């Protein structure tokens, strides 16, 4: 048969555009579907953002206390809005940014990278350093989730983001100790149970970072491990450009796409 047909059938059924990339491995071919089309990052950028902060600092930096006010809560911040009085360490912010997709935490981590545009230029530079000539981040939370479909700002490609995550989690872009921190935060993500996780059998490990936004945007990037401990990177991205800015994102589309991918990999 042809996996591409079955992805196209998902697009028809969900009235959505779907993007998939699984890098080839020692024993498997790549899986690609619209893998070089652009899709908005949404909150999926927070995994490589945490990697950028890790990369650029000794681990003692994770204890640096960042202070902020209620006026800094400008996006959905489940953790940060309950710590305005005490503030949050860079480590706590990393934790929140990944595991709770904390917007304010992401904005504070961007500010930590520093430079023009509140850290957005710095973030894009980190991606360039990892060989990503495609992806760009141009806005903070929450604006980065809400560009129209035709806007290249704040976009990546399944192919590009997959190769970034491969390096970070399974490669040598980070030293082992920084890598383990990123891996753990993603492994204990709380937002992802209905996406790639829901497409893989329960004896597979899944670590992930979700993203959600306007025009029906639903993304998930994961690293999965087979029951024998063989790893693969899975990037799935979707949107519904024809359904209006308020089109409903479809978690089940990512879960079904992931099921298709598990069938190939198992
Ligand atoms: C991260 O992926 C997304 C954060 N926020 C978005 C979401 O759908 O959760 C929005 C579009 C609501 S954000 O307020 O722009």
């Amino acid at each position: 048969g042809d996996l591409a047909d079955r992805f196209a059938e998902l697009e028809r059924r969900y009235d959505a555009r779907l993007g998939v990339y699984v890098p080839a491995t020692g024993t498997t071919a790549a899986i690609e579907y619209r893998a070089d089309e652009r899709f908005a990052f949404c909150s999926t950028f927070k995994a490589p953002l945490v990697a950028a902060v890790l990369h650029q600092n000794p681990l003692t930096h994770l204890d640096k206390l960042i202070t902020y006010t209620s006026d800094d809560i400008r996006s959905i911040s489940p953790v940060a809005q309950q710590h305005v009085q005490t503030g949050m360490t860079i480590g706590q912010l990393c934790d929140a940014a990944i595991r709770y997709s904390d917007g304010t935490a992401a904005n504070l981590l961007l500010a930590d990278l520093g430079g023009p545009g509140g850290g957005t230029a710095a973030f894009t530079g980190y991606l360039r350093s990892l060989g990503d000539t495609v992806s760009r981040l141009d806005a903070e939370e929450p604006e980065l989730n809400r560009d129209p479909p035709g806007d290249e700002r704040n976009t990546t490609t399944p192919h590009a983001i997959a190769l970034v995550l491969q390096q970070l989690v399974l490669g040598n872009a980070l030293p082992p100790d920084k890598r383990a921190l990123l891996t753990d935060w993603m492994a204990r993500n709380t937002t992802g149970a209905k996406r790639i996780r829901a497409g893989f059998p329960a004896d597979w490990k899944v670590i992930d970072k979700t993203g959600t936004g306007d025009y029906g945007r639903a993304n998930d990037i994961a690293v999965v491990w087979s029951p024998t401990g063989v790893p693969y990177v899975v990037a799935v991205m979707s949107d519904r450009a024809g359904g209006g800015y308020d089109a409903e994102p479809r978690e089940a589309l990512l879960a079904e796409a992931a099921t298709c991918v598990a069938g190939v990999l198992a």
